[PDB]
């Protein structure tokens, strides 16, 4: 049988009222594959910091290079579980299959979605067609590539979804069917490597607008020291004027600033800001919380507005 | 022909490279109503803010209150249409219909979406149907009620999206059809009333969360002397231990505190967090912008924690 | 505690690789309600016919009458349970909860829905807010309305969606929200009763089209005696040229034509077929099965286009 | 700059109250192409069959061998447009790309969506990113693979959804971006051409499912000479006892069954039904009108079920 690792970081999925406990829960686990478990963290995934995923990238990393290792599970809970999948998406220099899964009830609970979502979770890493695809994610019979997923609900099984394009294939019982490659770069042909990255990373805040907006908040943002702010504008990355007229006076001021979008679906593009005029970066379809991701990558790297852009445009 | 009453406040439906301009470009409006249009104001509703929310309440309750009027029909931008239809879903007392409508492509784009949008909306607010159900949504041949409209996406024609319910009707060439009522209180049962608001409302922020969150920018928000705060938390209103302990001395010392959600659907529940334990309010299934339109109103009546929980369940 | 009468007609949420069997498996149901549990059939819901239509609703109705009972949740196979659910939504005369509760998965699978969809489905009967809103269906925390319900996904635990409207409610863990209220006809508003029913009811046949279609199958169903029949048409209800030439002379001998569609959602208009000319039927926005349903009952009442019409408009 | 050539089949896209009208009603076109118009046939697609798809097809392979020609599109009604464009994708043998169009509204409605419609899917099809990735369908600013695509609502604009896997990309404007390769075979890699191909292809019938079925419409398919016949099923491919056995005795004598669903969406497995026992095909998550078009392609090569299953794998 092909060997997986199985990295716990704690969530939902590890929720009661870690490793194994899981495994020990779900003997048919071994008539698939040999599971190589150890715990990484024990974590709600609110508690998720740069410090877990450097540790959590780093020994992804060291058995990926395990000519031994077939593929890795991450269990994780769901909260922010798509921040972690778009950052290990971008770090990890490897072809193998890297999974992440959780659940949305907790493990105790009448119907709880965990065993199952781990069964599929390990049958889509043992897959040789899972290979060359990035980073994955497995929820709900339903695969999806690490930059496209989003939680889109607050309680439901089925919260996960790709909203701009959709699931790259199907699991049901084990059965892996795929119909989409994604086409953005990811692991092997991305720039980041752990090796050239320190924690902590450049200071990147989020900004949410509404009706009545004023920029008080995003000041407050400058003030203690961001390198770049992700504003989660209205409709199409748009603000109220007082709000441009600061964001261009930090642009100038050598901040970068990143019009994303609160609405959660949709590429943001130039239009009513002319962002050229400003220095301004575009969020691409990405939504504020996986913006943030890339552009805290991008600042280990350079200043340099075209370049950043650019980095929006390929990632 | 029934009177209807304009109400013209801006946005991409006006938007080119007021009234009217509009009605001139559509000359099949003068078939099924009389219609008396005002300019309220000329801006996008990314601009929009409380003065011009007081102004256009005021206006419409006065046409309302006018035997001559048999329904209002106001144009807005589409980017915080969600947030003046729900305040005026609240501070209006009338059971004559009240109708938002806007367009996604402006006026001189290639297949403008504007004419169509506001001839339909036109013969809604004219059907004898559309009394009594608070204030309505209607775009892309569809009829939403005001609690459950939300912008969901940057650019597409059909963005609005009720997803925590659905459409209450459909409109199709002016042929109106309704399915369901709304429940929660509006309009006429509202405790809400012009004449007990006065601007400023109370100050209210939101904040978002993410992997590595701190509560830097929620201290700033106190410093600011916010009077309540709706918190954009992961997954089912969820936030970091050290967010958690601000929010509680915060809690403690008389500042409102709102869990809300940033993944954009499903009601928000006490389970990880015990908010009675620590004075916070849940949201329902309001998203954080729509959240804070209540409690801004809220605050205007009472500071009390059980009464503001009881709104969100009523409202 | 409440009485509810639990009726069991089979389903995957009694497959394995009758009551109770069920109850015995969740003990927890003994603390929000006394059940009596009885066996009305043993099923796959694709062995669904009227034998067993008629012997569910008698009884449903004789429980309904009861003083001493409550409400009435219904076990049933998710593959025609939106037809059943119709069904009992326009011949049973009652105010009381009547309730329909599936599984996608089977009860012996790992993470099997049953169990919490059954307990959801209890909480939502004995709750006193779920009177008076026609049948309901609960599955995966979502309470939805029997006329607009459809199995959207072959495998899917979410398969259910109300696609032209939406849910009328929440129940997460028993707590039971609604948030709309469905207006078309159901139960006690209904024309339709048992009492005047006798199987076999009318032969209705669906029709399906298709690029390149002909109207042999529909020859066929003429041949066979049909009393009606619904055509599943591409689009907006269209059909080729040569099908509607069968259509218009088949309506002609006293034939019942209804136009719905095969798309999945959306209202069926007059436009590109005159109906009245030809005596035709539109589906309101009914799809082909539930169409069916109505038209089946109408056919007991009436031959008269214009009443049949008329009852496409009200339930 | 680059010609392509427009074919014109009929349709909303150019329906009042052909070529050219429209491109004289678009004169932006003009800077983004050169244009070579021909009118194909000028019908409403729900009149389509084999003699206009053999006529489209062999037209547009012989432009797409012109060293001259750069891409076709092809404006289409959009009732069968979703078949049409999986047959095309099947039998065209070329890496330059192929795009279908159409509208929701006709060409003098207030709001009309074609012209916006055809200039982005110009623009599509002279994007040097558009080649390679099998015939595309563009509709409401999205890009669509063939195999994906489906008609879902009776009158949205956006009706065109992907709801299997979604959309490969975006056009705004004119601007194209690919987020998304198709993996199943197209084209190029297709075993189908046209020189191996003459009309009619072999009869199959679509057989629709519901409560009190029975096998009399399937039993006149028989009689009536088809040699394939799809199901569409309730749920996962279910039908009643009487027509598995209808079904088995079919099989037994040479009729190709498919078991395909009527609910919209998902994979088709074998569980309730041992497939492999009766030699019946399941349509993986093709719905019944795409199995129709790929089974007679099929039937033109093998009867050999096992052949056939295998390109319900691949295709
Ligand atoms: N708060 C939990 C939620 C979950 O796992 O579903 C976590 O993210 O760890
Ligand atoms: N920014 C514009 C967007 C629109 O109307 O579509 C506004 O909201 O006024
Ligand atoms: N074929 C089964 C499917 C299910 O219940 O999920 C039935 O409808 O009885
Ligand atoms: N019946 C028309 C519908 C459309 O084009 O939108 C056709 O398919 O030709």
């Amino acid at each position: 049988l092909p060997t997986i690792a199985l990295l716990a970081t704690g969530g939902t999925i590890a929720g009661s009222g870690g490793v194994k406990e899981l495994l020990k829960a779900i003997p048919s686990l071994n008539k698939i594959a040999r599971i190589q478990g150890e715990q990484v963290s024990n974590i709600g995934s609110q508690d998720m910091n740069e410090e877990i995923w450097f540790k959590l990238a780093q020994r992804a990393q060291e058995l990926l290079d395990d000519s031994r290792i077939q593929g890795v599970v991450i269990t994780h809970g769901t909260d922010t579980l798509e921040e972690s999948a778009y950052f290990l998406n971008l770090v990890l220099h490897s072809t193998k299959p890297v999974v992440l899964v959780g659940a949305m009830r907790n493990a105790s609970s009448l119907s709880a979605d965990g065993a199952l979502n781990l069964y599929e979770a390990v049958s889509v890493a043992v897959n040789e067609k899972s290979a060359n695809k990035g980073v994955l994610v497995v929820m709900d019979d339903t695969i999806f590539s690490v930059r496209e997923v989003v939680k889109t609900h607050t309680t439901h099984v089925s919260t996960f979804k790709a909203l701009n394009s959709g699931a790259i294939g199907s699991v049901y019982y084990g059965k892996t069917r795929y119909y989409m490659q994604p086409l953005r770069k990811h692991t092997t042909e991305s720039e980041f490597s752990l090796s050239q990255l320190k924690t902590p990373l450049p200071k990147v805040d989020i900004i949410y607008t509404h009706a009545g907006m004023t920029p008080d908040l995003f000041q407050a943002s400058l003030n203690s020291h961001a390198k770049g702010v992700v504003i989660a504008g209205v409709g199409n990355g748009n603000v109220s004027a007082g709000f441009l007229k600061a964001m261009q006076e930090a642009s100038q001021m050598g901040v970068v600033i990143v019009r994303s979008s609160r609405v959660g679906s949709g590429g943001v593009t130039s239009g009513e800001i002319d962002d050229k005029a400003y220095g301004f970066i575009t969020s691409d379809n990405l939504n504020p919380q996986k913006a943030r991701v890339l552009l805290q990558l991008a600042l280990t790297k350079t200043n340099d507005k075209a370049k950043i852009q650019e980095m929006f445009e390929e990632y």
